[PDB]
């Protein structure tokens, strides 16, 4: 079966050590990826703000109204910083931590992950004795079913010898001898089989102890990985939680301070001063 | 000079009307562009979410730990929806109300903006009488200035009829002047009146842009997105459900020592 207790089957557990390495790679990759998305948004915002900053400048809007329009560009700048800092937090608070743990817990030798290779070895050692007894049981079982088979086809041929009266006495005798010799075989074999089953049945618990002990070494390492991953996940969470960016309220507060300063009278009066009736004229003389 | 009072120069006030209308188009383009960026963030988030959602199921992580990694995917999805609403509010709401105001306060004759032609007309009307007096002043200034020239090289029939000429020029010059000087008050009064119509209208727009900027602000103002504190608790509870004990127990049952075994048993012969 697929049972753990079956020879070689501890390999799902050892494979899981190496899966732990892979999941470090995956998590780093996933975070880096989100980081690029945040870099990308901020980068877009800034491009936008550079573009309109200039179109407003160079275009017809003026005065505090101009300054109000500009408020929006300042907003997006402050927002972009927030997002750069999340990019930077994800990469140097979070990803580096993972990068570090992964370096520290997985070593690479002989085209293997040593933590895997060592433990496969430890299981293999733990399982070797009982593998023998299992092998024995399996020979004994085969060696006894083929003795059963022989004996049934040998007692057959004797059938049709005592009904073939031309055979020589030596021929009739060989067949008689084979039957008796092959039922020595059925017996001898039943015995070795029963003894092999007994021999293994007494090792089982030693086997169980041994494998339990190796398995739990594995569970302990795994426990640790799972704990670590839980923490980094919270650390990720910290990086992304907007409700804790303390500047956010202030960005909007300040953004509407600017809109509020948009003053039509200031703007209009200025316009007259520079372009309309409140300019000097010397009349003709 | 570039003084508004010289003929022609009312025009910068006039260009301003049409610049008004132009700015509405610019404003909508600005907002449209911001909205597109928001939509970009949101689309990105979801692509990322869909990608890793798959790569995680497929990968080795299982259990509640696996459900915690999926926390991020959900938060990401929720953030995308916040920005998608920002796109929509900006577009389907702020931009259309500009579009509406644009069409309520500007109208065209043929290809030209009517409010601008009207007020260019009124300017010219008021400027015209005065411009005519100024045209007079300009002629009689030139007449006099070349009765200067045609009595400087005369210093006997061309000696006293050109002192008669500096009598009739300096006379006329000084009366064109008196005449314009008398119209000034009126011209002042009528340019004043037209310019005020230009200011009243321009004021409408300045007040309207203030309002629209406030709306843009309400649209963009993260501190007022209700759902957002809550997104991040939904997320942390998900992380907090990672239970290594159950994930480990699960493993021991499906892959490790608590699995059942058949121990070797004597099997008989066919
Ligand atoms: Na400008
Ligand atoms: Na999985
Ligand atoms: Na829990």
């Amino acid at each position: 079966s697929d049972s753990f207790w079956e020879p070689g089957n501890y390999k799902r557990t050892t494979k899981r050590i190496e899966d732990g390495y892979k999941l470090c790679n995956d998590l780093q990759q996933l975070i880096q990826e989100r980081a690029d998305i945040e870099k990308g948004y901020a980068k877009s915002l800034r491009t936008w703000s550079k573009k309109w900053g200039e179109l407003i400048e160079k275009g017809p809007e003026y005065g505090t109204t101009e300054a109000a329009w500009k408020g929006v560009l300042t907003e997006s700048e402050r927002i972009s910083d927030v997002h750069m800092k999340i990019k930077d937090n994800l990469c140097n608070d979070v990803n580096s931590q993972i990068k570090t743990w992964q370096k520290e817990n997985y070593h690479h030798t002989l085209m293997q992950i040593k933590e895997r290779k060592d433990l496969e070895d430890l299981f293999k050692k733990a399982q070797k004795p009982w593998a023998k007894l299992l092998a024995k049981v399996e020979k004994a079982k085969a060696d006894y079913h083929s003795a059963c088979k022989t004996e049934r086809s040998a007692t057959n041929q004797e059938r049709n010898a005592n009904a073939d009266s031309s055979l020589s006495p030596d021929q009739v005798k060989k067949m008689h001898d084979r039957v008796q010799k092959t039922k020595d075989q059925v017996q001898k074999c039943r015995e070795k089989y029963e003894q092999a089953i007994a021999e293994i049945t007494k090792y089982n618990s030693v086997y169980i102890e041994d494998m339990t002990s190796v398995f739990e070494k594995c569970q302990t390492f795994e426990k640790t990985r799972l704990q670590f991953f839980k923490e980094i996940l919270f650390n990720v969470h910290s990086c992304l939680d907007l409700t804790k960016v303390q500047s956010l309220p202030q960005i909007y507060e300040e953004f509407s301070h600017t809109i509020n300063n948009a003053d039509q009278q200031k703007d209009l009066k200025w316009w007259s001063n520079n372009h309309g009736i409140n300019m000097a004229m010397n009349w003709p003389s």
